[PDB]
């Protein structure tokens, strides 16, 4: 969508996602159990950049990234950068991620959606 719109995804309120540039006229959203490629950069409330993956490469919807990833991947067009911002729940949790990212710690994630293929 236009930069401005906010999508709440899941109806809550928690995880929202807006596009920052969006994916070509003819582009279209991937589907869950395709193989997408995204750049991820991950950020904290205070701007402090704590993760970079250039070419993160995952099976969509297989729980194989943090909520946050596969809940708001489905909801860009292919060659979308999008920015989303995730509660703790989304991301990594009481866990944390050591040793950059703390228990309950919300994320700012900036992503481009390269590719989606069967």
């Amino acid at each position: 969508g236009s930069p401005e719109e906010w999508l709440d995804i899941l109806g809550n309120g928690l995880l929202r996602k807006k596009t920052l540039v969006p994916g070509p006229p003819g582009s279209s959203r991937p589907v869950k159990g395709q193989v997408v490629t995204v750049h991820l950069q991950t950020s904290l409330e205070n701007g402090t950049r704590v993760q970079e993956e250039p070419e993160l490469v995952f099976t969509l919807g297989d729980c194989d990234v943090i909520q946050a990833l596969d809940l708001s991947v489905p909801l860009m067009d292919v060659g979308e950068t999008a920015m989303v911002t995730a509660d703790s729940k989304y991301c990594y949790g009481p866990q944390g991620r050591s040793p950059y990212i703390p228990p309950h710690a919300a994320l700012c994630l900036e992503v481009t959606l390269k590719t989606a293929v069967d």
